[PDB]
């Protein structure tokens, strides 16, 4: 059972469904946690980018799936949290790289930059590519936990 | 009155450092590259030169960074991890702006392996030409980044 | 008063009325002409491909754009017709350039692949840009042109 | 039972022109490369190569055609003017599978000026190795594509 955290504001919350049916789409072990708003009206990105990444931090979820108009605000308030590897993907390279290179456990996307079947493809790479395993990328990712501490 | 630009990257941006130095002139007089990358073809770790930039950054020394890594994902997750950095990372010209407008985004990030020169060239223009919109739900939002950041 | 030929598939029927928007949005001389399906059902997207590249090839429109999935199989169809130059655009880059290096003439987009407000900033740059008028440029689209006169 | 697949560029995807075909190989022991493109750094006009490898594929020469210049679209507007030819402006991997599953395309355009080069090779790779699906309405739409070449 991996448990993958979903937030959004607004402009992502049409598309809340699809990101659910996406999580189950990459295999039956991934099961969707939904935490994002329930209704279409403004909300503010940090707030929900918080919650899922604090639960991804803490463990009580494998994976997190952040959306907003363009993922930036997501993947920039998301790295915020310490043991976060928030990564704003846009196709499926991005998607698989960052999790064969830089392990990344929370995966953004912009709804108004990216088609949901693109959206799709990234949701479905992000959980099914493992991490490499690699020497360097284990160092860097252990400097990037050491940025977090000096802080 | 003219403000500086911090540039980083790993390896594989190496290549193309010279020109990330060019785009930032490109989008005006006023803009000052500061070379901060691998003085050299060497395999480095992206987070060292995402820190290095990210410090200047955060602690006002320049008032904007550039970081290329492979995808560009690296960069912005390490540099996040510095409290006053807001590192956006960019494909095209809509990320670029948005970013900027939205976010008063302070570090642009961009991907050598995934994204063409040319775009990375308008990424670089578009990100330190196009002003923060200065608007009451950004603010809050960016005040809430911040509050995030003081809770850990 | 510069006409623009909008014709989509299916995929991008829900979104027929951004396109219109985005036309006019681009400038007040950008005229809108909706030569799209009328209903959310499945069509061909060749038919609609040939309705705009004619008018585009007779001179009754100055300007197409098409939407499908990918925007691949209307960039493929409508380059059939002999004048046209459509341009399967994903970003604001690909945009200008098909007008300043290539004069396109129609620019296509794909509603699975591109977010509507990229979609828009597509639709407005390739509208508002120049061709550059060059010399290498004006003997390219001269051999072009060439091509088809020998088939 | 090896399937050949013909390389075109213009002047700015030269510089990588071993880089593509070296992805062609790259997708299976059954893919042979055919370079066609400017055998050197000469700035040329990208009709003429989109027609030499265009022609090659209309003529069932080659199987498939790969085509670079600055940004893909003159390759692909270039190529389609030939009859018998499905060019495809890819940007990711989405495009690249999908040009192949619906449109079955013969001819994968990319921009050496947009797309970075890890991308380029995704692309290829998965525009050779993705099959057409054969299904009912894309066969259909296919043959409308050859109704609408016959009429003009
Ligand atoms: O893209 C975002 N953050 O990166 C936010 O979703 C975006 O600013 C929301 O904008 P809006 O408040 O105009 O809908
Ligand atoms: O993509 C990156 N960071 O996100 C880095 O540039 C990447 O890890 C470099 O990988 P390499 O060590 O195979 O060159
Ligand atoms: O993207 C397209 N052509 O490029 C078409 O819109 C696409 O094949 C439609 O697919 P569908 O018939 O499964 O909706
Ligand atoms: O983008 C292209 N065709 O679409 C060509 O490579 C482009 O016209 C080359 O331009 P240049 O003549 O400035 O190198």
């Amino acid at each position: 059972t991996r448990r993958v955290a979903i937030g959004t504001d607004h402009p992502a919350f049409a598309i809340h469904e699809n990101l659910i049916l996406y999580v189950k789409e990459a295999g039956d072990e991934f099961v969707p946690v939904y935490c994002g708003p329930k209704t279409a009206e403004s909300v503010d990105y940090p707030d929900f980018a918080s919650r899922v990444a604090e639960m991804v931090a803490r463990k009580e979820v494998e994976f997190g799936v952040l959306a907003c108009g363009s993922g930036i605000g997501m993947s920039i308030a998301a790295n915020k949290v310490p043991g976060v590897r928030a990564a704003l993907c846009h196709d499926h390279y991005t998607a698989a790289m960052s999790r064969i290179h830089n392990d990344a456990n929370i995966v953004c996307v912009g709804e108004r930059t990216t088609g949901v079947e693109v959206i799709r493809e990234i949701i479905i790479t992000f959980l099914q590519t493992p991490f490499s395993g690699e020497e360097r990328h284990v160092r860097r990712i252990e400097k990037i936990r050491a940025i977090e501490a000096s802080h």
